[PDB]
């Protein structure tokens, strides 16, 4: 039951940047490796591994999973997989911005804490084996409340001043 | 070293950056920039210092080489700013062209095989160092539409892109 149907792929070239020809391409690639036309988060994880000799990739992964998987049923459809890419490769700066925030803010309360935010740095350096996270969210952080909104997190994403003494 | 009008009229044009951000920005990179000037030594210790663990002097100092547009071994305040404003507000086909650029190492218009592995390289030794170059191999090989050997800022667009001819360099 893995084959791609009209309907599915006039839903596609709507909401996303693909054509007709590319999505029925990209889907062909996606069943070859993929052939229950679902993809496992371990399967993610060992697409990343392919990636870094050096560490477990697998936290971050495991976040980058949880975004693609729009109905967290524990698994990416095609039909996630091809919003996903298409947001990640073609999206505009604002889209991007969103997805970031997204990813970043775990729990989903439209909130990126500190935590929220050591988690994805941490998640980084063990995919690969401080004061300056601190700067960074203070200056995007602009009521001080220890707490960045999406309008805090696109602006100081798009170099509003205020980020100057987060440089060096 | 006051800033010109005419410097903020021609940065208004080729920036996102607004006159009153543009002065603001400008501020901030005297205090830090007492000269008006950074430096390439200057550029590298910033790098070290989110980078404890690597030697991330090969990749700041390519980095270093598309800030300075000019060539003359410092980045001024407009190369800074023009920098910043692709990096943080550009559209899509802007940034790709800046990465673009920061391989394609001797500005010919091209990114050779050489040119992509440096740069893999640069990264790696950054971070603590089959093969590395086998992955970057597949993806330049799908990446060559045309099977060159090299590759046009057209093809490396449509490539990072998701054209589907990255399929293979993916499976
Ligand atoms: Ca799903
Ligand atoms: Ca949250
Ligand atoms: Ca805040
Ligand atoms: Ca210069
Ligand atoms: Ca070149
Ligand atoms: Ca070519
Ligand atoms: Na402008």
């Amino acid at each position: 039951n893995s084959k791609l149907k009209q309907d599915t792929i006039d839903r596609l070239t709507t909401d996303t940047y693909f054509t007709e020809k590319e999505i029925r391409q990209w889907h062909k690639g996606f069943l070859k490796d993929c052939p229950n036309g679902l993809l496992t988060e371990q399967g993610f994880i060992k697409i990343y591994k392919q990636f870094f000799p050096d560490g477990d990739p697998s936290k971050f992964a495991s976040l980058v999973f949880r975004v693609f998987d729009e109905n967290n049923d524990g698994a990416i459809e095609f039909e996630e997989f091809i919003r996903a890419l298409s947001i990640t490769s073609r999206g505009n700066l604002d889209e991007k911005l969103h997805w970031a925030f997204r990813l970043y803010d775990v729990d989903n309360d439209g909130y990126i804490t500190r935590e929220e935010m050591y988690n994805i740095v941490d998640a980084i350096y063990q995919m690969v084996g401080q004061k300056r996270v601190d700067k960074i969210f203070d200056q995007m952080d602009k009521n001080h409340d220890d707490r960045l909104t999406l309008e805090e997190f696109r602006e100081g994403s798009k170099a509003d001043p205020r980020m100057v003494q987060a440089l060096s």
